[PDB]
């Protein structure tokens, strides 16, 4: 019923302490730079399906003129199972606003682990 698939497979991103701030993904897309696969003005949820680490996803807007960066480090809304689940409500509100006409930036990252983060699937679907 419409599900489109970002990613489907086995990514592994190694990532075993903060160290530098220089930070690996398991996946990444600059809405500027590349065609969407997705349309961020539906109401939309992105489910990771992973393991082996905690897992978040960023939402940024690189600093331009005066205004400031933007960093929308966001937790899963919730995990059930092996799948964490983001919804757009909780996305705005990190990144301040649903206006997504200046958005940069979009990773799905690991947290530090010694085993590595695995992801084998990401969707976006379209909720009510
Ligand atoms: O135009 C600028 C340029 O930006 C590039 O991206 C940079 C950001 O500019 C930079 O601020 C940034 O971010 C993360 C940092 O990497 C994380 O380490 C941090 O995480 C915390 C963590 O949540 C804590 O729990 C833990 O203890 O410590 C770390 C802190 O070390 O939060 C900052 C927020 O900035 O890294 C980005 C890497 O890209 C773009 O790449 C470039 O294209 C743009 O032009």
């Amino acid at each position: 019923g419409a599900d489109i698939v970002l990613f489907s497979g086995s990514k592994h991103v190694e990532f075993t302490d903060w160290g530098g701030t220089d930070w690996p993904s398991a996946y990444e897309l600059q809405p500027p730079y590349q065609t969407m696969p997705f349309d961020l003005n539906k109401n939309f949820e992105i489910k990771v399906d992973y393991s082996g680490a905690d897992i978040v996803l960023i939402f940024a807007r690189w600093e331009h003129g005066s205004k400031p960066q933007i960093w929308a480090q966001i937790s899963p809304y919730y995990v059930v199972d092996g799948t964490a689940v983001f919804t757009k409500e909780q996305i705005a509100k990190a990144y301040g606003s649903d206006d997504f006409s200046d958005l940069d930036y979009i990773g799905v990252k690991p947290l530090p682990s010694a085993d590595g983060m695995t992801v084998t699937k990401i969707v976006a679907s379209y909720t009510s």
